[PDB]
């Protein structure tokens, strides 16, 4: 109660895309924070803890080299441009699975978190490059949240 | 002080289980049945880290899971709040492998809610780096 | 805005070392927190959220086994002793790539709440600075905030 806060989760029913839902159990979106165009809107200036987690899953390793990225960006009203705040890269595959050997699943989580000075009207986005590898099987694996401290 | 807070660490002497010791734990938060009990409603930052370690890669595929669950007073049943999966071995071999998992998020908790932080492979836990397998909350 | 806070990022121009800068772009260091000797100084006692991230990168796997560590330590004023707060280990390479080397990425994120004293100094260190990746700001960071 009181402080601006949000904790949104990926829509498990949206295949191959990262769509944040707020209307779920153990999810938050109150005290001015809005979810518009898949982005969190800051209702007032202050110091905010921003964090997100994504979980990637793939069946075996393909011929091409896979890079998984997760990025939290800020779109300021003053600029109206996307600026990266937190990002990370992961590479699940060192070799393509030998032809004839069984394809084994791989899992790669990425967590991002930090405190930033935000202005009223700033929009925050948490995006990945490979939504086709996203894993929604279990609740609590893909989430995105902020809170004014 | 003031607000409920807890920071418990894994018992390195507990074989085949993830057992939290009763050493931060103040301002109403209790540790009973290996679970943190919420003393009052409010917004809580929940976080946990586990460290997995193995001396090699087996023929079969190993899945490491870490999960923070909630047992709400209103909805009394185990519900996932934060969870993650890792696969340490892509190919069969002996060289050691290391896998950390960190979880963190803000949630609205009610008085009497019980929080658990659990793993599936306690035999792969790493206690070399004492104090690195932990589970904590703090009301914001 | 009231609370002691810091969010510093790695210097991209410092080769082979982890040097924290207090920048003009989304980096914080206000309300008493100081950056001295590449170390964050706590201005007042309380519970602090501490977190850091590093990103390691290598252009293949070497003959020896690589262990990547990231560690947040505390240096108390009264003791001046080093206490480990947060650490993690990762192993990017299972076998040395036999002679087409492909790049690998391994990030390490740390986070926890700790009771800190006025004047305590916090350090965020790695063991393999030669594998550090600075291309994109916001991939190597270190921050605290009193809760």
């Amino acid at each position: 109660s009181d402080k601006p806060v949000a904790h949104v989760v990926a829509n498990p029913q949206a295949e191959g895309q990262l769509q944040w839902l707020n209307r779920r159990a153990n999810a938050l979106l109150a005290n001015g924070v809005e979810l518009r165009d898949n982005q969190l809107v800051v209702p007032s200036e202050g110091l905010y803890l921003i964090y997100s987690q994504v979980l990637f899953k793939g069946q075996g390793c393909p011929s091409t080299h896979v890079l998984l990225t997760h990025t939290i960006s800020r779109i300021a009203v003053s600029y109206q441009t996307k600026v990266n705040l937190l990002s990370a890269i992961k590479s699940p595959c060192q070799r393509e699975t030998p032809e004839g050997a069984e394809a084994k699943p791989w899992y790669e989580p990425i967590y991002l978190g930090g405190v930033f000075q935000l202005e009223k009207g700033d929009r925050l986005s948490a995006e990945i490059n490979r939504p086709d590898y996203l894993d929604f099987a279990e609740s609590g694996q893909v989430y995105f949240g902020i809170i004014a401290l």
